[PDB]
């Protein structure tokens, strides 16, 4: 008796699952031969190449926990196998007589390089491996290849191709698996047999004093009944203009689906059939790229330009890349990670990032401009990786894809426009109940100051009991100073580019 094998990464769902479906047909069309095995790798490598907070590694412990539950009522179960891919895979190929091996496919450099040496093993033993590519909706490689081998670097080019492309078909979740019995304990199982269950909050988050809420619960469960809840006002969801929400509500004024279609706790393609039965029932509706639909292709619109460059991530040998003499501080970085720059704005978001790990799309822009061409000049790397830290939506390819937006390194070249830091969250919360909640410090300051603490009166700074310096601190710097020296920089920066 051989085991199959479906191997989770991304992909963490049940539903529109190709490479688990495969899989769990594939023992019900021949039963009483095939042991069946969804593993997912605890690899530690990967903490060599990303960071990850407590809220992150939270999120993904649920992930976990509610797949195991998941596979639990379809008579089979995850096994959560700690170690390397390279050292795991040799030795459960045998001690598991490993006929097939499922999975989906990644567009990240670290995924395909660990894949490729994968697959050389799964050839040596003959495992035959199958792959699908379910985390987007369209497959990059198709896409450049029908651009004549270049991804498309505007959005509307990307949008041109995609629409001749063949919408793939939707899958359910698997069948459940008809007279299986439990694997065999293997050499690991039996000395342990915990060795494979899930892990405990305990064991993946060592940093628990720095959970924030827990509000966005992981899980492919939570993910579904949270589209469902999104869905229900089929107004709201067809007349979606992403520019049009706003950054500082209390309430979060998008889908946060994010984290959920990053892990892959719900299929992105999935998403886009549920959003084109309501557009084609609400005969009034928007378009891309404001419109719903228009912000999943932001996602497969990166996930293109990224899938063809294996150093989307840095400046250096990054082919769309403008290359910006972006200067060392360390001390405004310390104070703009922990959001101690002395604008209430950037303040709010950035402790809202820590805390909570999603942050609205807007106030993204917002303290990426100030991190990066606003303001203090530096590298969009380096937004990236506290990003990458703190957002329980890290997404290799979104992240990289947007500080380059943001910073005008690519995709984007206005560089004039700056958003204030001071003016920007007034638009949307003139009473400032956002920077309130997250900057409590400064909750006594009215309205007409709350924005720009500075403008009041040491006596009235007293008089709200924070004292600009001891409570809350001074500006790092002066916007409206930096902003006009730094659109200079850029200027040169773009000259520089152009000659070369
Ligand atoms: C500096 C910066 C960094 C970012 N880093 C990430 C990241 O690491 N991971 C991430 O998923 N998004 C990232 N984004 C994009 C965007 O901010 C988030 O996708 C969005 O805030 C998620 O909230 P939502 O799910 O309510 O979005 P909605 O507006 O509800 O959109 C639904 C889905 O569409 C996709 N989407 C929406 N907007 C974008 C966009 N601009 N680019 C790409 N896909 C998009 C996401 O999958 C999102 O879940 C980043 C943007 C900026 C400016």
């Amino acid at each position: 008796r051989s085991t199959l094998v479906h191997w989770f990464r991304k992909g963490l769902r049940l539903h529109d699952n190709p490479a688990l479906s495969h899989i769990f047909t594939a023992a019900n069309a021949a039963p009483g031969r095939y042991f069946v095995r969804p593993i997912f790798i605890l690899d530690p490598g990967i903490l060599d190449w990303m960071q990850v907070g407590a809220n992150r590694w939270r999120f993904l412990q649920q992930t976990l926990e509610d797949l195991d539950n998941q596979l639990r009522k379809l008579n089979s179960r995850l096994f959560v196998v700690r170690g390397k891919p390279a050292e795991v895979f040799p030795r459960i190929f045998k001690s598991w007589r490993v006929e097939m091996l499922t999975f989906e496919t990644d567009i990240e450099p670290y995924s395909v390089t660990r894949d490729a040496a994968v697959q050389k093993l799964a050839k040596a033993e003959g495992v035959r491996v199958e792959t699908h590519c379910s985390h987007t909706i369209y497959n990059p490689e198709l896409v450049i290849a029908k651009n004549l081998g270049k991804a498309p670097i505007t959005y509307q080019k990307f949008l041109g191709i995609v629409e001749q492309l063949k919408v793939p078909k939707v899958l359910g979740v698997p069948e459940k698996l008809k007279n299986m019995p439990t694997p065999p304990k293997d050499e690991v199982e039996q000395k342990d047999s915990a060795a494979y269950d899930c892990p405990t909050m305990k064991q993946l988050v060592k940093r628990p004093e720095e959970l924030g809420p827990n509000k966005f619960p992981g899980g492919e469960t939570e993910a579904l009944r949270r589209m469902e809840e999104s869905l229900k006002d089929e107004i709201w969801v067809a007349r979606f203009e992403k520019p049009n929400t706003a950054p500082n509500s209390l309430e979060p004024s998008t889908t946060v689906l994010s984290p959920y279609l990053k892990f892959g706790c719900l299929s992105a393609r999935l998403f886009n059939q549920k959003l084109k039965e309501i557009i084609k029932r609400q005969p009034k509706h928007s378009q891309p790229p404001v419109s719903l639909i228009g912000q999943l292709m932001w996602r497969e619109f990166y996930y293109t330009v990224a899938a063809a460059e294996p150093n989307f991530d840095r400046m250096l040998g990054n082919v769309y890349c403008m290359q910006i003499p972006w200067q060392e501080h360390p001390d405004h970085l310390e104070a703009w990670t922990h959001g101690r720059t002395g604008y209430p704005f950037i303040d709010a978001i950035m402790r809202q990032l820590r805390q909570e790990g999603w942050i609205h799309h807007l106030a993204r822009h917002a303290v990426a401009c100030f991190l990066t061409r606003g303001d203090l000049w530096i590298s969009w790397e380096e937004g990236q990786r506290v990003f990458e830290q703190l957002l329980l939506d890290q997404d290799w390819a979104l992240n990289a894809g947007n500080w380059m937006w943001l910073s005008a390194s690519a995709f984007f070249h206005q560089y004039f426009r700056v958003y204030s830091p001071v003016a920007f969250g007034k638009k949307t919360d003139p009473q400032g109940h956002y920077i309130r909640k997250y900057v409590p410090e400064l909750s006594k300051y009215p309205a007409g100051c709350i924005y720009e603490p500075w403008k009041a009166s040491l006596v009235d700074q007293r008089a709200y009991g924070c004292v600009l310096g001891t409570d809350y601190p001074h500006r790092i710097v002066k916007h409206e100073v930096v902003h006009k020296e730094n659109i200079k920089r850029m200027g040169a920066a773009y000259k520089v580019n152009r000659e070369v």
